[PDB]
Formats: structure tokens, sequence, C-alpha cells
């Protein structure tokens, strides 16, 4: 019955070229019509699915039910493994979702924990996951904070990475582009890398 319900998800969500819409509704609906144990065991099912649209939809899940430790290690050392980019935008996406439900201050550890994984997808999941990140509780009203965080990885190894750290910051300077123009001015720009996510993160900035 499980199975059965998993093939069905394949079926209905194999074809599905672009977006997330149709797999976070699935995802939020049946995350609220039955009890949480059972969601785990489905959600476990789903992620093993070789349709990546159905683990799209599973990470959905892993994301609603992260209060669970288990189930947020799953999605920072499992998870960040999967091939498929479209995953990784979910992964993002779940992360943001244990923030949101836990509290951005609340979540703090976490976010840390996952900046400095050794996994680069991990990493990214969290610098990607939280834009704009002043936009967010917390670190609306402490702009600096989510500021140091990500500039702590701009000599990432990860271009991918760096992508992200570079456009994090780009978000927050078009709105608090004073705290954006004092990290920067005190970056020393050597290695390619910090190259790379100052030239992102500058565009807006009378420097
Ligand atoms: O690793 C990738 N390969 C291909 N496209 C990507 C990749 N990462 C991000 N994107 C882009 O993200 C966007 C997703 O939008 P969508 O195709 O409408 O779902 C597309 O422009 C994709 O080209
Ligand atoms: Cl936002």
């Amino acid at each position: 019955s499980m199975k059965q319900y998993v093939a069905r998800l394949e079926k209905d969500f194999s074809l599905i070229e672009h977006g997330f819409k149709e797999e976070e509704q699935r995802a939020l609906t049946d995350y609220k019509s039955n009890d949480g144990e059972y969601i785990k065991k489905l959600a476990f099912l789903a992620y093993q699915s070789d349709v990546y649209q159905v683990r799209m939809y599973a990470v959905f899940l892993f994301g609603y039910l992260s209060k669970d430790k288990e189930i947020l290690i799953f999605m920072r050392d499992e998870v960040s493994k999967d091939n498929n980019w479209r995953v990784q935008e979910v992964l993002a996406k779940a992360f943001d979702e244990f923030c949101k439900k836990i509290g951005y201050k609340k979540a703090l550890p976490i976010i840390d924990e996952w900046l400095k994984s050794s996994n680069l997808h991990t990493r990214r999941a969290a610098t990607e996951g939280l834009r704009i990140w002043t936009n967010r509780p917390y670190f609306k009203e402490n702009p600096n904070e989510a500021i140091r965080r990500i500039a702590d990885l701009k000599e990432d190894v990860s271009e991918y990475v760096r992508k992200s750290v570079g456009n994090a910051l780009r978000d927050i300077s078009k709105k608090f582009p004073d705290l954006v123009k004092i990290e920067l001015k005190n970056w020393k720009l050597e290695s390619k890398e910090i190259n790379q996510v100052y030239k992102l993160a500058s565009k807006f900035i009378d420097a």
C-alpha cells in the first residue's frame, strides 16, 4: 500500500520537466493528513525512488518532519549526496523549512553546523536556502549575523558554494548597503575564490 502509493507518485510526477510546486503541495497535504511516524516511513521509501521528482516530494516531507533529529541528519548527510540538481534545490528549501519551524534564532547552531559541513552540498543548502537571509526573522533585525556567517565561506573550495555565497551577500547589499560595504572593505582580494565572491557581492556597493 505504501509501495502502491510511491508507484502512484512516480506515475503522477515522472514527466514534470520544470518547477517544484506540484511535489511541494502533495507533500504538504500528505504531511498534514497523517501521523508523523507513518509519514517518516513514507518519506524514506519515496526517497529511494529512481524518479527524481518523487525524491523531491520526499525531501519536502523531510523538511516538514525535520524536528526529528534523525530526519535532519539524513538531510544533512545523505540527501546532500543526491546527484540531481533539482533535488538539491529542494534540500535548500527543506533546510529553510527546518529553520522556520524551530525559529531562526533557535536554529543558529544547526545553521553553523551545516555551513561547516564536509559536503559542499550541505554548505550550499544552508547558504542558498536562507536567501534572502535578511528577510527572515532574527537576521532581519541582526543583519551582521547573516553577513558574518555568509562571508566566512568566501574562500570555499566549491564554485557551487561560492556562487551562492556571493549572491547571498548581493541580496543583502540591496537593503543594507552600508553593512555590506564595511564587510567587503576588510577583505584581502588574493585568492581566485575570494575574487569570484567579491565580484558577485559588490555590484551595488559604492566601494
Ligand atoms: O545545475 C543546473 N543545470 C541546469 N539548470 C540549472 C541548474 N542549476 C540551476 N538551474 C537552473 O534553475 C532553473 C530552474 O527553473 P525551472 O527549469 O523552471 O524549474 C533553470 O534555469 C535551470 O536552468
Ligand atoms: Cl526571501
